[PDB]
């Protein structure tokens, strides 16, 4: 008797649950048909703002500011903009048990929750130092960010030890955006990783160059080809320093680490067809369960231009997948039919005064065009990846929004490049025209 139905259920509320949930309202869902079940205790909102305006010594980014859809450019979506709706938010529950055959959700309390339409939105994990061991990893004040809570700690954690020494361990975008925000809070910041260079799955030793320049000048120490093999901490268990393979040892007041993540899907594995680390969809998000739906982190789909199975990590790609897979159940129903996913790959970072773009496949060679100068006032620069005499991929730091649509629409189209060497003289001209 405790036991809720509702007809969807959205399982995490996250940026493709909140942007689910938008389209949900497009398509004309009724009081009680939608309920959103997530851990959090606030309503769905813009995940990326947590690494930039969350972290700003002055006029931070805070709720209800950047909740969904203002991100994109929508509009805002308090609890009030679900309620007045009946579309059911249940925040603070944890889903410990799925089971598919049942279509039954079951809370780490007990509480029951059926569904006709499963929508899997549970993004990902966080990859911790203490899943391998790490000496003394455990340390307080080793801080990590992947939600709002995590933000707010991580706030806490830079009021309480401003003016001190904190070390950035990995050199991905957590790496990057969160080495840049430990600075701009007044802390001396190192940063440091075990691969070559910055971005290693994305930047080219010439890209990452710049921005290991760049956070130089702006007085970040950057430690490439680093690794962090244990941490010291005092008699109140709080962290005191970094030990590093060589043997050296970085003083550290805060520990913040970056070292990636994993699709959350233990709740469904062996129940769905896994592909690439994720659940496997096909172009409308439907796993092998029929009813059952998967987006955003989670979704190993396909690629419709690149003819693949991929499976990102984007902020785009959990808005549109999201949208796709709602469009597709009430296509489904009235027997409509709905176009299949058509993604172009888009991942973008912001730190300091910095802003780069990446639309298409990195696959193939690379070529760097522009300014790429670390000193320049406004600095512009690009790079293009061409693969079988066409650009597949495309990069720009310093982009207008114009620029950053020019360079969306190489990557787009695929232009033939009759001569690599004569593409890199074209640089952002290529574009633009
Ligand atoms: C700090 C940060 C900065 C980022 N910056 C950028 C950026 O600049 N550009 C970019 O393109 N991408 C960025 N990303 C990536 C982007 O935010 C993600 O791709 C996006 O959030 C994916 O959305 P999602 O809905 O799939 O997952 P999430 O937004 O993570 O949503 C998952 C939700 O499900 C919940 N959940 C999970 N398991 C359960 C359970 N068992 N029971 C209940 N609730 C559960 C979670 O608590 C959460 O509410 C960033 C990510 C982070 C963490």
């Amino acid at each position: 008797a405790s036991e809720k139905h509702f007809k969807y259920v959205i399982l995490g509320g996250g940026v493709a649950a909140g942007y689910a949930a938008r389209e949900f309202a497009k398509q004309g869902v009724k009081p009680g048909e939608l309920a959103i079940i997530s851990k959090e205790a606030v309503a769905p909102y813009e995940r990326p703002a947590l690494s930039k305006g969350y972290l700003f010594p002055q006029n931070a980014a805070r709720l209800p500011g950047f909740h969904v859809c203002v991100g994109s450019g929508g509009e805002r979506q308090l609890p009030e903009w679900y309620s007045e709706k009946g579309i059911e938010l249940i925040l603070s529950t944890e889903i410990v048990k799925a089971d598919l055959s049942t279509k039954t959700l079951t809370s780490a309390a007990g509480a029951t929750f059926t569904y006709e339409i499963l929508i899997i939105a549970t993004g990902s994990s966080v990859i911790k130092l203490t899943d391998f061991g790490t000496q003394g990893a455990d340390s307080n004040n080793i801080l990590y960010l992947r939600e709002i809570d995590d933000a707010d700690k991580l706030v806490a954690a830079i009021q309480a030890k401003k003016g001190g020494k904190a070390v950035v361990v990995g050199g991905g975008y957590i790496g990057l955006e969160l080495s840049a925000a430990l600075k701009i809070n007044d802390f001396d910041v190192t940063m440091v990783f075990p691969e070559p260079w910055c971005m290693p799955r994305l930047f080219t030793a010439d890209i990452a160059a710049f921005y290991e320049a760049y956070y130089t000048n702006k007085g970040v120490k950057v430690l490439k080809g680093t690794l962090a093999v244990g941490f010291d901490a005092n008699a109140n268990g709080d962290v005191t320093a970094v030990k590093l393979k060589d043997g050296k040892v970085l003083e550290a007041d805060i520990v913040v680490v970056g070292v990636g993540g994993r699709p959350l899907t233990t709740l469904f594995k062996g129940q769905v067809a896994e592909e690439k680390g994720g659940i496997k969809t096909d172009a409308f998000f439907e796993t092998s369960v029929p009813g059952v739906y998967a987006i955003g982190d989670v979704a190993t789909f396909p690629l419709k231009m690149y003819n693949e199975l991929r499976r990102v990590e984007h902020v785009d790609h959990s808005r549109k997948s999201a949208e796709q897979a709602v469009k597709a159940i009430k296509g489904k129903e009235s027997g409509e039919s709905v176009p299949e996913y058509d993604y172009l790959p888009y991942f973008y970072s912001r730190s300091f005064d910095l802003g780069w773009q990446f639309y298409g496949d990195n696959v193939g060679e690379t070529i760097l065009f522009g300014d790429s100068d670390p000193t320049s006032s406004k600095p512009k620069f690009g790079s293009y990846w061409i693969k079988d005499g066409k650009v597949f991929g495309a990069f720009l730091e310093g982009g207008s929004p114009d620029e950053n649509n020019a360079i969306a629409k190489v990557a787009k189209t695929q232009p033939p490049v009759a001569s690599i060497e004569e593409l890199k003289k074209e640089g952002l001209q290529f574009a633009s025209k």
